C-alpha cells in the first residue's frame, strides 16, 4: 500500500461534518441576483450581482449531478478564503430552469496559450511559488485538486494574481482510500493513475504542477502530449525512462501490462527558445516533482523551500 507523506491523517483529525460531502446541504439562493453578462472561454459567465452592481463569475453546475455539486460546494466552502484558492460567494438556483450555479470572485484570465509565449524566469517562478501556495493550503485542509492544469489556473497578469480554480474533481484525502484513477486531463496525468494504482495522494497535484512548469520552462505544452490514456504512459516513459517505469511498479508490488527507451537528462529539453527561461535550479526541482514514485515527490511545502524560488521569497 500507500499513504501521503504530509497531511495523511488530517480528515481524520476533523469533524466528519467537515469531509462527509453527501450530508451537505447547500442553501440555494436566487440566480435572477445576477446577471449572465460574457460567457468565458460547466458554462461560465463574467457576471453583475444586480443588487450591488459587484463584478463576480457564475458557474452553472449540471443539474442531473447530485453528488458532485455536493462535493464541490463542500471542498469549495471548506477552501474559502485560502490563498490563491477561487473564492465561492453564493450558490444559487435558476428560478425557471431550476440548475444550480455557483458564484465566485472575479479573476479576469490571460489564456495560457498567449501568456506563456512572453513570461519571463521570475514570472514563472512567481507564479508557480503563487500556485504552490493554493496546493499546500487545500492538501493541508485534506483535498486533492486533482485536475491541476493551465486550464484550472487563472491568471491576471496585468495585477499579478492567480486563482486555482475548477474543484468539481477534487476529493477529500483519507489514508487507503481507494481513488478514481480516471480523474484530471490526460496531459496533465501521474503515472499512478495511469498503471491504475487507487491509493494516490495529494502527491498527484505534485505531479501535474512538474507537468506545469516543464510547459512554461521549456515552451513545450503540454509537455507530456499523450494521444490516448495508454500512450499518455509512453510519452512520459520516453523522457523517465522505459526501464525506471518498471523499477517503481517492481516497487509498490504493480503489475502492468512501449518499448525502450532510457531516461533523458532534463538539460537535452534545451534549446535556443527556452534557455533563457531555464536554470539549473529549475531542472532540480523538476526533478524532484517529475518523478515516477509518487512518494519521491517534493510535497507543495518542501517544493516551496527549493533554491527555485529564492528569488521570489
Ligand atoms: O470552475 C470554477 O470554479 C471557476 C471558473 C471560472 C472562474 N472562477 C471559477
Amino acid at each position: 500500500g500507500s499513504r501521503a507523506r504530509v497531511y495523511a491523517e488530517v480528515n481524520s483529525l476533523r469533524s466528519r461534518e467537515y469531509w462527509d460531502y453527501e450530508a451537505h446541504v447547500p442553501s440555494w439562493g436566487n440566480q435572477d441576483d445576477y446577471q449572465l453578462v460574457r460567457k468565458l472561454g460547466s458554462e461560465v459567465f463574467e457576471a453583475i450581482n444586480i443588487t450591488n452592481n459587484e463584478r463576480v463569475v457564475v458557474k452553472i453546475l449540471k443539474p442531473v449531478k447530485k453528488k458532485k455539486i455536493k462535493r464541490e460546494v463542500k471542498i469549495l466552502e471548506n477552501l474559502r478564503g485560502g490563498t490563491n484558492i477561487i473564492k465561492l460567494i453564493d450558490t444559487v438556483k435558476d428560478p425557471v430552469s431550476k440548475t444550480p450555479a455557483l458564484v465566485f470572485e472575479y479573476i479576469n484570465n490571460t489564456d495560457f496559450k498567449q501568456l506563456y509565449q512572453i513570461l519571463t524566469d521570475f514570472d514563472i517562478r512567481f507564479y508557480m511559488y503563487e500556485l504552490l501556495k493554493a496546493l499546500d493550503y487545500c492538501h493541508s485542509k485534506g483535498i486533492m485538486h486533482r485536475d491541476v492544469k493551465p486550464h484550472n489556473v487563472m491568471i491576471d497578469h496585468q495585477q499579478k494574481k492567480l486563482r486555482l480554480i475548477d474543484w468539481g474533481l477534487a476529493e477529500f484525502y483519507h489514508p487507503a482510500q481507494e481513488y478514481n484513477v480516471r480523474v484530471a486531463s490526460r496531459y496533465f496525468k501521474g503515472p499512478e493513475l495511469l498503471v491504475d494504482y487507487q491509493m494516490y495522494d495529494y502527491s498527484l497535484d505534485m505531479w501535474s504542477l512538474g507537468c506545469m512548469l516543464a510547459s512554461m520552462i521549456f515552451r513545450r505544452e503540454p509537455f507530456f502530449h499523450g494521444q490516448d490514456n495508454y500512450d499518455q504512459l509512453v510519452r512520459i516513459a520516453k523522457v523517465l525512462g522505459t526501464e525506471e517505469l518498471y523499477g517503481y511498479l517492481k516497487k509498490y508490488h504493480i503489475d502492468l501490462d512501449l518499448g525502450q527507451h532510457s531516461r533523458k537528462r532534463w538539460e537535452n529539453f534545451i534549446h535556443s527558445e527556452n534557455r533563457h527561461l531555464v536554470s539549473p535550479e529549475a531542472l532540480d526541482l523538476l526533478d524532484k516533482l517529475l518523478r515516477y514514485d509518487h512518494q519521491q515527490r517534493l510535497t507543495a511545502k518542501e517544493a516551496m523551500e527549493h533554491p527555485y524560488f529564492y528569488p521570489v521569497v
